[PDB]
């Protein structure tokens, strides 16, 4: 029934890499080679908060990387145009460290933002060469050299953020080395609990709005990069990035536990992050899913709808190719979706200029797309 309406789509770069005109810089003068790893949420004011990793010197997952963000200037503009967005701010950039994997969730008048961190001397694989010629040590299980999990919060509609608090000791398993939270988004259940996807576990926030305490729900067979969603039937669903290239890994259950993860052959994935959004719970209930709908590459970005009460089946949906955007490099990769006040899907989508090929010098930017259901429904 939302298919009857006139299609609407609109798209433009929102985080502009250093190689692009009007590159995004902080008010301090700090600029960024690349922006990756988007997260976006609509607050209960209707203001949109967009988060990313500002990777300072190159496009690598490690090294000096700051967690940055923008807000819409007003809570009512819905990010309609470029000028509707504030200029870049910083959640956390302290030291030479990696701060990233933004994974926010809105809770009434509090926005919670989980993030991952590592020391600037360490990388996932280790032995990587830093700007100064120093080789990274490999992420390990020491306090110094593990991936930490941090939580920061805003009670002023994303304007300011409390000093990030290290929650690794309580919300990551003891002994763990590599870790990820999201990235993308957590969710607030119909029943009021907050759920944050993370590597091998959900992170559950309980208590009144804005005064939460968190615990781990350890999962069996989950991915490192998960999405969480409350399907129309009320159940939870993890839809995760696979280890190897092929297809999304999916599991369903409740706060008491999830069933086994199993590959969803309806959802090809190239071992890349995806995003998911419960769009509405009234009839017809809809779940939206975005990812690169390919087994081998990140450039087949597709958005889809499921009408299933457990989101078992997604339609073909529509290729983001159908509304391509010039002057932003080759679009595709990590994504994040939110619903806007004016009833569109707002998505951040990574794009890669690909100048040094897959080398570290290739600049990465992030696109902001909006589209209504009609635009998805009425594609080939
Ligand atoms: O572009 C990527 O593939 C990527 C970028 C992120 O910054 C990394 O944290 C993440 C990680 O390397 C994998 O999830 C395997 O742990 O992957
Ligand atoms: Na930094």
């Amino acid at each position: 029934p939302a298919g009857k309406a006139a299609q609407y789509h609109k798209e433009y770069a929102l985080f502009r890499s250093a190689n692009m005109p009007s590159p995004d810089k902080l008010a301090t003068g700090v600029g960024f080679h690349s922006f990756r790893i988007p997260a976006v949420v609509r607050t209960n004011t209707g203001r949109i908060l967009a988060f990313a990793e500002g990777r300072r010197h190159n496009n690598r997952d490690y090294g000096d990387i700051n967690l940055v963000y923008k807000r819409t200037k007003s809570p009512t503009n819905n990010g309609e145009n470029p000028t509707d967005w504030e200029s870049l701010r910083e959640v956390v950039g302290t030291g030479p460290h990696t701060w990233g994997n933004p994974t926010p969730v809105v809770d009434g008048n509090t926005i919670y933002l989980f993030l991952s961190m590592n020391d600037g001397a360490y990388s996932q694989n280790g032995g990587n060469t830093l700007p100064d010629g120093t080789k990274t040590k490999k992420i390990d299980s020491t306090w110094v050299g593990r991936r930490h999990l941090y939580l920061t919060t805003s009670t002023d509609d994303g304007d300011t953020w409390t000093k990030p608090v290290d929650m690794t000791k309580t919300l990551t398993p003891d002994g763990q080395a590599w870790d990820a939270v999201g990235p993308g988004n957590g969710i607030k259940l119909s029943t009021g609990e907050l759920v944050i996807p993370a590597q091998g576990r959900n992170i559950i926030g309980r208590g009144p709005s804005g005064n939460r305490t968190w615990s781990m729900q350890i999962l069996k067979g989950a991915g490192s990069e998960g999405t969480i969603c409350q399907t129309p039937d009320g159940k939870l669903m993890r839809n995760d990035r696979p280890g190897p290239m092929g297809h999304r890994s999916v599991a369903r259950g409740t706060l008491a536990g999830l069933g086994p993860f199993a590959t969803d052959n309806g959802l090809p994935d190239p071992a890349c992050q995806g995003s998911i959004l419960s769009y509405n719970s009234d009839e017809p209930a809809r779940t939206i899913f975005m990812n690169s709908a390919s087994t081998d590459r990140r450039t087949a970005m597709r958005v889809r709808i499921s009408y299933d009460k457990d989101a078992a089946k997604f339609n073909f949906g529509r290729e983001l190719k159908d509304a391509p955007l010039g002057n932003v490099g080759n679009e595709g990769g990590y994504s994040s979706m939110t619903k806007t006040s004016d009833y569109k899907i707002g998505a951040l989508v990574e794009s890669d200029w690909y100048e040094d090929k897959g080398g570290e010098k290739s600049h990465r930017c992030i696109i902001w797309r909006r589209f209504n259901l009609s635009w998805i429904i009425n594609g080939p």
